[PDB]
């Protein structure tokens, strides 16, 4: 199994993506072992930018690794799929979409032919961001096993029933949960790997939650995954798109600027209360030779 | 109270807007009793307009008429801020904005910010566009207070308690119902009416159940309103925002053209078994002489 | 319209039914202008109470007034059947029941026959007693239309649209809501009344918002509305369904025991707690001449 | 980790308890490898049985084995107290309890006091009976916690977060799932087991799959458990509560009687209907010797 990062993107204090920023940034997971960089996903506020942005984001991500999937998605398919042709110069592993979000109620019908629409111009392998919450619809199992054309999928749900279904009806389907909360789970019941955004600040430990469970030290692995929970939970606080960069300044030890309001940034108070709770976890990491001192 | 319409976007097949057949659009729903125009709602699929586009409907509307509230809201709240200040030299009712969409989670504190940053730069009073099912969250009549600075509301929400609690902490805003099937409800539990999307293909039903609520009429009201929830009930089927564009030709006689893509054009099927749909509640429509055989 | 009572059942010290102080609060509320009484509701912990102890509700009560709805369900069938066809000896209004609850993802044909057996056997009107979040399943307008039996239903819902629909698909049926902060909007618009468990502990408000309503007074209806509305938010604090005997106690002056744990009564701390928010409701009522001395 | 089942409660075409029937089901389930029996659950119809059948359904599975688990819950916390006392002769597992049922929004103070006073009553451990979609209500990993007198949970939630969380939080307790589709899942995660409803006709194949995950046969231990996710779907299409009871028969050759309307049994034409759904896997079943034809 792997460990997908859905990389950040580091805005500008006047609302620039900072392409340097994202650079280092990007470098530094390689560094430690993250298997491949998701781009333009919700932690990286894709539904946010642009598709001039989104490109942005390929172009220099692409500086330092080849192994990105590439979120193309939006509510203007021409964008998409001019976005998806132009892949075609890049050689990645493949591209996403999630659904198009905001309007309910829209038709399996119509749904399936914006994912099928997508696949007819791919020039990569095509994957499924499914994101209930986010976008108001489900690509199921079901659903994804009729549109017929997806190498993997990325189930953003709690509900790790939904993420098995996946394997069960596309045995030959790529799949990975979305939660950083299952990373020992996931790797241990036969699944390929978590997109976790909490790699985004502590890769080493998804990294090493991954390991442990493959060496069937499972009970090692909930240890560790433990303690990433607490994080995750200190990142919600204070809304953890924001916190995201609070915390990869902390523990990986460089900026990465801004978000992009209404994902406002943490404040001088919010910055500090947030590290006061993690202050502990990151010292017994240390302790446990996960982290550099 | 009034009918306020959340006015379509007509696309051509080139994918732009189609300025003369909105502008004929605005016209006829003036002509036939409607009290103001929602630009750039989810009706008009304000989501999947560039804010180039955006300010290209209120152009095109303003040409025809003033009453207007002009929606400006997304995910770049620069793009936004930009948006509600062009509006300086539009002598129009208002400016609106949805919660921001998509990200889950998102700190009340940080939804204030958004809401009162509009307020701050605004040249016209500002509406609350509360639609919790599209955009993730609820500003509700306590954050709405919070906030501060809302002249009205457009509560979409079949919960009406909610939409009441508005006028109850907030005794000078102006709370609209965004649910076509309460119009007759909304008139005569003295709330200031409704934002409804069947007033683009039925403005003469939508405004005559208001009428016949303000007489007291109401049970007649309802009749014309259970009239209406059918229509609404038959849009569903093939997916209502496209529905509406099928069911304007259809009910008011002149083409809208095409939704932009995800949001897809009924085909030719589609759009004959929805005529067949509502054929006979045109009968009756026919019949008690709201509309010409 | 009528405002509906769903009538506490008061229990002594002993976990006994306190038949002598429910005919008391029968008789105050008739005396008041109630309507009609619903014995075995919700706010009489019905799914709490035996089958002889529903049965003794109804003995008790028929010695006061004749206006009854008599509640009768139950996870076992045959004491329903048995409860339904003991009501024959009783000239009440008629019976009723909600789904079986606590089942989850029950079949619309397995619900479909639960209330057809009833409805068989019934000496009396029976009713439809709607309350999808306490029984865990819906029994929808569409649903009500294909069982075909019932006289009326009380619907316990937030949706508004949800409760017109009984009317749309149902015009023959008597049509309440079940929601207080809906009294004034409920009248207003066409509906057959409220069964509202504020009843209990203001009879003299409810009944005055359904009067003012009539008479179409409408925002002095909202006034006394909102007040009701603030009441139902105190109840809320320390649990609506042991807050009833409270502030039945406190607005109306007799006492009405306690609650059936798990339905844990307040302690008196919690008590004066209660009343310490409600004193400035009572203050304004007293003032409005709704509410004596 | 342990498979423990929900056991049927077997009623007589008189709607009385068949003791002997639940006597050779109890027997056969415990030979077939199953760990624990728990005793008045969903499965067996709990909340449908009076007091003195949740006593007479202990004493039946008494006689067989002492790996039970005696839930008690009700709405009538005298009844529970009592049923937990009671249980003081009996050198069983524990004793569980659900949260109150159908009462919506109940107070976080009633529903510890609720559970702590169980605890105070109980000569046994005290299970908590987690079921937020059944009961109305959530107690979490947090609650549990503070309650602070639970050996074990039994989490009846399709998120496996929720329920690693107790463990977390709880790291001396016993955590089960109550999902049949995660038996695998769970297995080779670290948590205790699982409450399987499916296990009450399938014991080979919940059983198989735990002894091939805890094998780190992870790949065959999902093929069986996908084997086994279709027959719960199968389940559904007529009512999974009654299914189960022709699903045993079939798959264990002895038959359980009916259940309880208004859970109502399968006719003959819905009995021949599932068998031939599940004919083909009996077939698989038997083809990887898993069970004797």
């Amino acid at each position: 199994p792997e460990i997908i990062t859905p990389i950040i993107t580091p805005f500008t204090k006047d609302n620039r993506i900072d392409k340097e920023k994202l650079k280092i940034h990007a470098e530094n997971l390689i560094r430690k072992g993250i298997d491949k960089l998701f781009v333009n996903g919700t932690t990286g506020l894709g539904p946010s930018l642009s598709p001039e942005e989104k490109l942005e984001n390929l172009k220099a991500v692409y500086d330092v690794t080849n192994k990105i999937i590439f979120q193309v998605g939006g509510l203007n398919l021409d964008d998409a799929i001019r976005l998806a042709k132009l892949s075609k110069d890049f050689d990645i592993v493949g591209i996403a979409s999630y659904a198009p979000y905001y309007y309910p109620r829209m038709s399996e019908k119509h749904l399936v032919k914006y994912f099928k629409t997508l696949c007819e111009v791919s020039p990569h392998p095509v994957y499924l961001y499914n994101y209930p919450t986010a976008t108001g619809k489900d690509i199921d199992a079901k659903v994804a096993k009729e549109i017929g054309c997806f190498t993997g999928v990325k189930d953003v749900i709690e509900n790790i029933i939904h993420t098995l279904d996946y394997k069960r009806l596309n045995p030959n389907m790529l799949v990975y949960s979305g939660s950083d909360m299952l990373i020992a789970t996931v790797a241990s019941t036969g699944l390929d790997g978590n997109v976790a955004l909490g790699s985004n600040y502590l890769p080493e430990v998804t990294v090493t939650i991954k390991k442990l469970a493959m060496e069937r030290k499972i009970d090692e692995a909930l240890k560790l995954q433990f303690l990433h929970d607490e994080v995750i939970e200190a990142s919600r606080i204070f809304g953890s798109l924001s916190s995201n960069y609070v915390l990869t300044k902390y523990f990986q030890g460089y900026d990465l600027g801004y978000p992009r309001p209404p994902i406002f940034p943490l404040d001088d108070e919010e910055e500090r209360q947030l590290i006061k709770k993690v202050e502990g976890i990151r010292a017994k990491l240390v302790e446990l030779k996960i982290l550099k001192e």
